[PDB]
């Protein structure tokens, strides 16, 4: 109950990196996606180590220039979604109509150590995938948050026009893909907060997608039917506000309902009554030591479920979004003894 949660580095990626994303394994080991230099997912094994080892998994080339969002599907299969970018540039917008969904298969004992990965479907007239997150009574099946520029170009962007934002379900079995709720300013982004996405990172628990947005201060949830549409009058809920630029959250330890949430070089943990404190970095005796953090994750193995660990993308706390000094990075905080 003394803040700053106690924390440590798992592991730095060398500058212009960009650590977006964290799915963890059964087995306890952290997947990481990156934006930059390359879109890659990258394997901590055993991360309560001092020391981890810290793996290129695959990099996904083939399709796509950058990784966004990744999420666990059936157990050990995982979906990453990515695109073509213009350029590795902190503020490089994507290439519109290059938008993918991959998979990276662990199941079974050929795939355990090396998974099998494959193209599953094209999304060309989506904006920009984000946020994976497998419905959990149907677990092919993700919903995935789509939102930034409707007219991205080569820089210098000078039409900053936001997209609606909008959430899609993808069927890993099929590929099929279709928009399942959108036009709501909820999912949207005015700049409030500077140039930025509107609906960011996603979860569904029970019958409940829970997302941030990054404008507005807000996190959300909607309550959705068998099929990831929301059921009428599909309104979403205001579940906790705090005035920070939020990335991606999730719900833990073990079963408990705290939301753990990245905010503007800082994490926060929300109550279910909307109670929000800063537990690590800037606004407390961290000061600025984990600048940029993107995502975060509970560890799952039996001796370090109460451990949070985060991603982050960048290596100094920017004077602004056009001095960015990118650097990926993992780190661990021990959630231990903290409740509302
Ligand atoms: C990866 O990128 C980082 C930048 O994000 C690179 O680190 C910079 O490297 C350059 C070149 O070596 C340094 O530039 C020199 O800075 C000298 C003094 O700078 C002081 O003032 C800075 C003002 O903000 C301050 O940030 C900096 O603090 C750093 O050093 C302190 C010890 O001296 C340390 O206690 C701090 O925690 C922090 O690490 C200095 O106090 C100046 O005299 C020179 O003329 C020259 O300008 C930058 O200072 C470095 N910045 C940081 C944040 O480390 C790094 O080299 C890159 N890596 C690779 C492999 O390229
Ligand atoms: C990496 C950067 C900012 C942090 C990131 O989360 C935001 C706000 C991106 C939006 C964009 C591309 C305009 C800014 C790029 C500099
Ligand atoms: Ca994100
Ligand atoms: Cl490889
Ligand atoms: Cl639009
Ligand atoms: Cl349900
Ligand atoms: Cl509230
Ligand atoms: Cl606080």
């Amino acid at each position: 109950v003394k803040l700053p949660l106690p924390q440590r580095l798992l592991h730095d990626w060398a500058n212009g990196s960009w650590v977006e994303n964290i799915s963890v394994r059964p087995n306890g080991n952290l997947l990481v996606s990156t934006s930059t230099p390359d879109g890659s997912v990258w394997q901590i094994k055993e991360p309560w180590k001092d020391q981890p080892e810290v793996e290129l998994v695959y990099n996904f080339d083939q399709w796509v220039d950058r990784l966004i969002g990744i999420g666990e599907t059936t157990p050990d299969k995982y979906v990453v979604v990515g695109s073509r970018f213009y350029s590795t540039d902190p503020m490089s917008s994507h290439v519109d109509r290059t938008f993918a969904a991959m998979e990276l298969d662990f199941s079974g004992s050929a795939n355990k150590d090396k998974p099998a990965v494959r193209l599953i479907a094209w999304f060309p007239d989506a904006h920009l995938l984000q946020g994976v997150a497998a419905l959990p009574w149907d677990r092919t099946k993700v919903l995935i948050s789509d939102q930034y520029l409707l007219r991205p170009r080569a820089a210098p962007q000078k039409d900053w026009t936001p997209a609606r934002g909008q959430v899609w379900t993808l069927d890993t079995v099929t590929g099929a893909h279709e928009v399942v709720f959108a036009n709501d300013t909820a999912l949207d982004t005015t700049y409030r907060h500077g140039y930025d996405v509107g609906i960011n990172g996603i979860k569904i628990r029970r019958d409940w997608l829970y997302w941030v947005n990054s404008d507005d201060g807000n996190i959300y949830r909607l309550k959705i039917d068998k099929t990831g549409h929301a059921v009428p009058p599909a309104k979403p809920e205001v579940v906790a506000f705090q005035d920070t630029i939020w990335d991606d959250f999730t719900f833990g330890p073990e079963h408990e309902d705290t939301i753990w949430a990245t905010g503007f070089n800082a994490i926060f943990a929300a109550s279910p009554q909307g109670k929000v404190v800063t537990v690590n970095g800037v606004g407390t005796s961290d000061n600025g030591i984990m600048p940029g953090p993107t995502a975060c994750a509970f560890g799952r193995s039996p001796h370090d479920r109460n451990i949070l660990y985060v991603t982050g993308n960048m290596g100094e706390i920017p004077v602004d979004i056009e001095h960015v000094h990118l650097k990926g990075w993992v780190r661990a905080i021990d959630t231990t003894g903290f409740h509302f």
